[PDB]
């Protein structure tokens, strides 16, 4: 596909519309999503399509090369890490991320994927226990939404 | 893709989930739905996973070979015309079918799309008329779902 769409909706009042373009050879994502706290949430893509238990079906981290979670911008990072959204005062998040391991077609597609909001900042892989390097404590997953193909 | 997964919903009472395993060179699909009207309802791949504007944006039967709207059984049909599932009294269709058309990977994958239940019977484009060739008279989406991929 060159297009894909997904709904973000969740037990709470956050939710969303994200979409995906391919552009070049790269992968533009953009939208917004509303209801959020103030601050960061960590923002990625989860290995599984899978809503039959909310969010929590979706799984871990989309990551085909299995390598340790980290930053947008590391080397070192699971496919779906997409870093943080950041919600305004408001909590309004506005997302515009360009990334290089995505893909709308082959091996590192995400279309039939789940993208997720998290309740927190997700910190990189840094923050020194176990778990940062698998979720970056990002915590509750507050709204997903399966990876579908647009027009 | 080996295995997919859709939950249908919509905004009336229709729940269901339906999963999906390829199998040699067909798909098997199983599943059940709940809170329809005892008796056929149509039953549908439609070509988009855009839930944006509920099951209207799902846009007609995935048709890459663009012919007519048939049955199941039928060499002129969609991709996407699974047929009809049948409620009991009760309310629950339970899903069983078999079909070598669709498929979880390369051109005819439907991974990413929208699986759609009508309310009512689809005429697998025996009903004389017009409309009957493009959706079988199936009348309204009543729940539908983005298909992904399932562990
Ligand atoms: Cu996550
Ligand atoms: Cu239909
Ligand atoms: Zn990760
Ligand atoms: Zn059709």
């Amino acid at each position: 596909a060159t297009k894909a769409v997904c709904v973000l909706k969740g037990d709470g009042p956050v939710q969303g519309t994200i979409h995906f373009e391919a552009k070049g050879d790269t992968v533009v994502v953009t939208g917004s999503i509303t209801g959020l706290t103030e601050g960061d949430h960590g923002f990625h893509v989860h290995q599984f399509g899978d809503n039959t238990q909310g969010c929590t079906s979706a799984g871990p981290h989309f990551n085909p090369l299995s390598k340790k979670h980290g930053g947008p911008k590391d080397e070192e990072r699971h496919v779906g890490d997409l870093g943080n959204v950041t919600a305004d005062k408001n909590g309004v998040a506005i997302v515009d991320i360009v990334d290089p391991l995505i893909s709308l077609s082959g091996e590192y597609s995400i279309i039939g994927r789940t993208m997720v909001v998290h309740e927190k900042p997700d910190d990189l892989g840094r923050g020194g226990n176990e778990e940062s390097t698998k979720t970056g404590n990002a915590g509750s997953r507050l709204a997903c939404g399966v990876i579908g193909i647009a027009k």
